[PDB]
């Protein structure tokens, strides 16, 4: 039986004795927080722990709150150098509720971490019998157990009776193929997100610029478009060296280059299919390597 | 043939407009007028107030309205009009996802189908509508789901009202939430709306955006929460102060479908917060701005978020 | 607390298994039949409709426990034939009751919540699955294994359930229950209606077999917008002019089979199914054929119910 | 500029109609057949595969124009039988070419973009619709009328087209094209494979008619996870004991028909289709039956292709 390590971070999730049939499980509590309070320190702790302990185990399961699981998963997807299975899991219903989903979710997460075919696919999220890549995976519904979906490119595999039929793998570079190495970092660059909508205030953008943030992600309208006062603030900030990534509040589809915004004129980067919170993760890691907008665009084209 | 007015606001898609789609002559007598000409990314309160007053004043001059609009904020304008318009004739918004000069431009047929919808007497009394990709969507639930797809507009929580086939609608649904002439919102004498901003939640979220809106004395803040309207700790701290110091706080969600419910992780009664239900952040802003024309009381604003 | 009757049919003492039911209703259960829903049949339908119609004034609402494979068919049949306008809610489970994170317990709880809600009345027969209230006409099984499989794929759900409360935002506009003319109170059998599939190189032999057997009706699971393979079109065009009702439906999982597209139904004596998928179109055609054999009247029925 | 061949088969969809084609490729066309895809058939399939295989070295890529109704079937057939590793892209239109906002022109443009992109080579036969690149195996028509109808409903698209560029992020893992054992170079006919539908009260007459005609194979559009109405099960179990190949697929539009569920396939000699829907399972079963009649070897083929 493979050796699988469970790293607990919190969320609503031996209670699952069927685990004994598929792995030798050992658990460590890393932190114990609601994922709404997830932060850079937890990310840095987790990446360092997995990278340090990679040769001690045959794979990892991280138990985590569902609210920001999609952000942690992408961060680990870029910063983990262990190419053994690394699987995130949570639960949409409390462990004491009727038809609690956590027990099966955990079993399936361990199935995935124990499958040697899971290796080399990047950091995964396993939820509702489905194996999802950490890049595209997002919470689509506030309450449904089936909430996690890879909304642009689809899942990697489906789990039936403890087996995975894998039909896909992510093409974008991940894990040991990225340049991001947080082994010596105790902090990450400051990156904030501003929302666009009718009559949008420029005060949020201005507050982040006044505080000297390293980067700002715009949750734009449509294809990453900006309310004019937000555009003005971010254009000024980019000329003073703030990195600016245009993403979109729209829940599927890319924010493209060569659409309505002249990104080369303003020094802006287009996020592609990365939603605002995922775009933040990649921007904060890009800013550990470069402040140059063309190099940041290349990073957003490859990772 | 019904009289249909086109009110143009901007976006990809009025004798220029009418003449591009001569088939409109088969289904309506079309007239209309350019109200403003802006990209919808720059849509604002002044345009909303102009449009609502124009529709309400002109209601008896026509049998129905089509508003041509940019797609990026169509869903916001639609909900504003759905709450403020007192004309119960068909009011239909329409845009285009591809430029009118592009191969397989969607504008022409979208406009045709919008006039079909505005010309159908069965469209009356269903609130303000969005007609896109052969589908009739209610102004409350309709949202842009995809950055580029022609099929982007969906009613992601409760579904469409009707589908259009060969110029006919089969209506199977109508919105239960009160709209148009059944709301108390009356903007006929307003030149400005209450100031409502939106803040995003994510890992390590800054409190600076929320603090900036409190410092400026905003009437309201809508939170684009994580999951079921949950707040990053530092944003919670700021919004807790806001709600006790004269700024209404609505918890919505960045998550694209499903309700932000009462009786979940946040004790809204203790903080003086309101839960948005299925209204996404930008839609929640629309109703909060209109609620604040009537009341500053959080229990009354919650009642408004449970009825409209 | 409302009185709720659970009518068991099969699929995957319930106050003991789900003790929380005691907090929301007074439940009594009766076993009507015990079958896998892959074996659902006209006789079970007729028994259920008569039982609900007879028992309507003895309870405040019904939950029917049912296999998920044909729940969408039974639900529509009941939606057309039940004359009780008290809540009638069907429920199943996609995971075995002994499996990890079994869905049946909470599904049944939510079904009783829905049947106990006065707001559920007058909405027709419902399906409650995965925290969602779905109308019996549009509701369909979209996925072979997912707990979230049941969706109203054309017009969407009526309401969502959170903490035992429903926020209803929609009701079906099509006539149902006490607003239909269908009355099965005296019937022990239904008109014979079969389904044939269309695909590249499709055999005409299935269609021919049902005509040779004297079926009252045939539903076509057409390609695209209810289109028919040439040899199937030949068989059904003859059948429609020689005493067999023919409904064009679609194997395509969403959208209508429309009037006024490629197939001129008026001229062939065919009926277009609209959004009804083949198995749902069969339900309405069997019930239409209890009233009329006229293609124009059957089309009107497919336009109203 | 690449040389691209358009092979026309019929459906709603010339460098004259879409002059922007001249910017991206040197296009030449040939009419192979001119039929509505509802009438698609084995003879057209054999003609197309042998034409692409014969003509592979004369061009840099192929676009096949086809009706939308059975495009998903032709695409998978070609995906299994084409040995040309150059781009092979199928395309259609959901609106007539003379209608307002006709989608054919841009669809054709994007199909040629895809066929011209060297990164399209080695992905198997593709469908390009609504600015999306779809693999031939998973692609299906999900809506009767929507221009956005074509989706890869289980595993998602391979890439998206923006301003004439493709961002490819996925590729099919199942073996296709020059990696399959199927070779139709010398066939003038395909094994006879029919499809029967399951529903409540299903007739066994369709299944019996196909067995009486000596069909090589029968695909079942099962309920739920490939389940069978009792009388259909009985007919197909009898047929499989006399050598008829039997594939269990599902009428349910997404998800696998799995091994190890309610049906003991090994005991009956049945094959589970996995994610292949009934019409797709027919394609693979017809081609499997050119190699083997053995149920275990047919199952292995359904596990690999
Ligand atoms: N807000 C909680 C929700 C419960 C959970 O998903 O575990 C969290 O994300 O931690
Ligand atoms: N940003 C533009 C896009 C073009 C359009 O949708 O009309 C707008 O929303 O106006
Ligand atoms: N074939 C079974 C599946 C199990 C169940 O859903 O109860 C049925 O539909 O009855
Ligand atoms: N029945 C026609 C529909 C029109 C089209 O898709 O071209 C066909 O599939 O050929």
């Amino acid at each position: 039986l493979p050796n699988i390590t469970i790293l607990a971070t919190g969320g609503t999730i031996n209670a699952v004795p069927q685990l004994k049939d598929i792995a030798n499980v050992k658990g460590e509590q890393v932190v114990n927080i609601g994922s709404q309070d997830m932060n850079d320190n937890v990310w840095l702790t987790l990446a360092k722990k997995i990278n340090t302990d990679c040769d001690k185990t045959d794979g990892f399961v991280i138990t985590h709150g569902t609210d920001t699981m999609e952000e942690t998963a992408y961060f680990l997807d870029l910063t983990v150098k262990c190419d053994k299975p690394v699987v995130m899991v949570g639960a949409m219903r409390p462990s004491t509720s009727m038809s609690a989903d956590g027990p099966f979710n955990l079993y399936n997460a361990v199935v995935t971490a124990a499958d040697k075919a899971s290796a080399n696919r990047g950091v995964l999220v396993v939820m509702n019998d489905t194996v999802l890549d950490g890049r595209d995976v997002t919470k689509t519904n506030t309450t449904d157990v089936a909430t996690f979906k890879s909304v642009n490119y689809g899942p990697l595999g489906y789990i039936h009776n403890g087996k995975i039929d894998y039909q896909r793998t992510p093409a974008r570079k991940h894990t040991s193929d990225t340049p991001f190495d947080v082994s010596k970092l105790n902090e990450l660059p400051k990156v904030g997100i501003v929302y666009n909508y009718a009559n949008a205030s420029d005060l949020p953008a201005k507050a982040l610029v006044d505080a000297g943030y390293d980067g700002i992600v715009s949750a734009g309208v449509g294809n990453g478009n900006l309310y004019k006062s937000v555009f003005d603030t971010l254009a000024t900030a980019a000329k003073t060296g703030t990195a600016v990534v245009r993403s979109s509040r729209v829940p599927t589809g890319a924010t493209t280059q060569d659409a309505e915004v002249d990104d080369a004129k303003y020094g802006f980067v287009a996020s592609g299919t990365l939603n605002p919170q995922k775009a933040r993760v990649l921007l904060q890691l890009a800013l550990t390597q470069t402040k140059d907008p063309q190099q940041i665009q290349q990073i957003f084209n490859q990772y």
